[PDB]
């Protein structure tokens, strides 16, 4: 009936909205974009999916490819794997990557620890585990604290492209989006490819234009041809 | 002659520039994007334009379609139709939408009240009325205050895509852009379609990634096929 | 060995990171985008490159075209050529344009002074000079102070599109990106063109949506057909 | 009622009238009637007015039939419509206009949104 409904914010949500605002005003976030042809990865899933699941007992998804690419990019650009703490820059000699998971009570980012030591099947398993816990609200504070970088996937909701927000106190975040067929120029000919836009938001106080672009280009190259991870080129 | 001209800012403009800065630093604005095929709407205007004007005494434009789509999206995502006031979230049980109109003295946003009760012809009429007033500076403070959301159209100036700024104290804004022919993938074939990019800037303190994307996807679906408004799918 | 390496920030870098943050929170930066077909300029370089170098003793690059376009846009939109100083708006009756150059010790922006008086060959020479100095760290404080606008080129690193950050105390910045073949709609037919996205970040306190879009559209028009600079249309 | 709500009410009444649980309240009233003989394969017919209403719309079977479309012949799923009306109250012009309106809104439901 009444034309307006006023609902008080809980004390928790009070200092949650009053934190991203503090952190968002404490960093110089910028966003850089690129695109990636997902055909190669989609073909690998179709060609080896059955045999992969039979051998590992887990389905080969897209996330393990993203994680592997992010780890390698994190190794090539240590500045992005770092954080700013007071008057110090803290470089991390390990690789923890936060992964956004939608829970009935919002969005949370459980941490995948030492992802650089995990094989692809193991990454898919950990992701499924954390996803299940965050689905049944059994995620612990231990599971949620930490991470040197974050990967969020809005493509599940049909997002074309967007500006992801940095996850405090990390220095950058990778936003994945929907994969959509789009006409592309390939060797002088136009052919339709399953394209996905990538967005990397980064704290310009620590990461410059050159490194943010190079970091995203590295992810693009490793996704368009996973074999590059083996050759290291 | 002099290499520099210093012009003092009026006292009004003083606290106008000193407000968007205050509000812009008080919110966590982010922007998400999508695209829409305007062919269906352009065909409806060509097919029914003449008969529409004869029956209603007003031309069928693009804006009434946008408003109808925004209202439905506002109904499906009440969080976007809300505002943050102090420690409270104010949900609005009505639909007022601010509409950006270029005036000889800048840009203003007159409000379309209870747009959800207006038929398309009635929406086009109100828009033309407010546009005329804002064109002859006869817009009153009453006409300018309020609104739960804003729609701004930069396409008039040839804009491809941009980041619109939130209109205080609203929580989100939809930026429309130029309609340009672009090769698209349609059922395995490449065909040229009149495409327009959409930008939705939103206050992340209140609207999360999932809702901002879902809200924009809803607008996209209702514009690519207005009939969906009738079926409610 | 240790899983973390803490490195103190120098006092200089202390108030460098503690400045872009101050300035970034003191302005209302927004970003607008567009795209440009570089085929015409690429054809001019191929057709006249040899004769240009023989007559001027310098190679005809892309930058002189960008500078010429930016100057003309700066003339058509004086608001963008201005700055905000306290309660005053300072309009500049000259044209100094900062140019981002990557140096072994970071990124710096030497200033091209009175670029509106320089011919294209002269612009290419000045750019090469400043680039060399900034390459051997022989850039003076005089060379680095000033500028009414900035042009930064991330395309060198393969950037598709991004949000450039405003260079204090200027009011806007133009970000150039990589040139990539992309299928486009040309006279009802699809043809592959060398496309580049453009990004213009601007201080909304001084520049409105209409002027930011018009400014970028002007650059686009002058780059897609440099002859327009002669006709002034 | 929204479209989903209309389909639900129709299914409800259909079930009741199928199990004879339709009440006199459910059966009295109505300003107009819609009857569908197409379920039985009817091509076209003259429906009879439901007292004390003034008109009734008869729907029939949908059958593929060659039609003229932009100078070309193409097969379309066509259905004949019949509107019986009490001429004491409704004249030729209004009966025809009423049926033409139904035809236009069915051939392009979007017209309901534009109101044209």
């Amino acid at each position: 009936a009444r034309s307006e409904k006023r609902v008080p914010m809980t004390r928790l949500r009070k200092r949650v909205a009053e934190r991203l605002l503090e952190a968002k005003n404490s960093t110089a976030m910028l966003t850089t974009f690129n695109e990636v042809n997902m055909k190669p990865i989609m073909d690998l899933r179709k060609q080896y999916g059955e045999a992969f699941e039979k051998r590992h007992g887990i389905r080969l998804g897209f996330m393990s490819f993203y994680v592997k690419a992010v780890v390698e990019a994190l190794k090539r650009y240590p500045e992005v794997n770092a954080s700013i703490d007071g008057d110090d820059v803290v470089y991390h000699n390990y690789f923890d990557v936060s992964m956004a998971v939608s829970t009935p009570r919002g969005l949370v980012t459980p941490v995948l620890r030492d992802v650089d030591t995990l094989g692809m099947a193991d990454i898919e398993k950990k992701i499924k585990e954390l996803a299940v816990k965050g689905r049944d609200g059994k995620l612990t504070v231990e599971d949620l604290t930490g991470g040197n970088f974050t990967i969020t996937n809005g493509g599940v909701f049909g997002s074309l492209m967007s500006t992801p927000i940095i996850n405090p106190p990390q220095s950058a975040i990778l936003g994945m989006h929907a994969i959509k067929d789009r006409p592309m120029a390939v060797n002088g000919q136009v052919e339709i490819l399953p394209m996905m836009y990538l967005a990397l938001s980064y704290d310009h106080r620590l990461i410059d234009g050159r490194e943010s672009v190079g970091f995203l280009v590295t992810i693009k190259e490793l996704l368009e041809d996973p074999t590059r991870l083996l050759l290291d080129v």
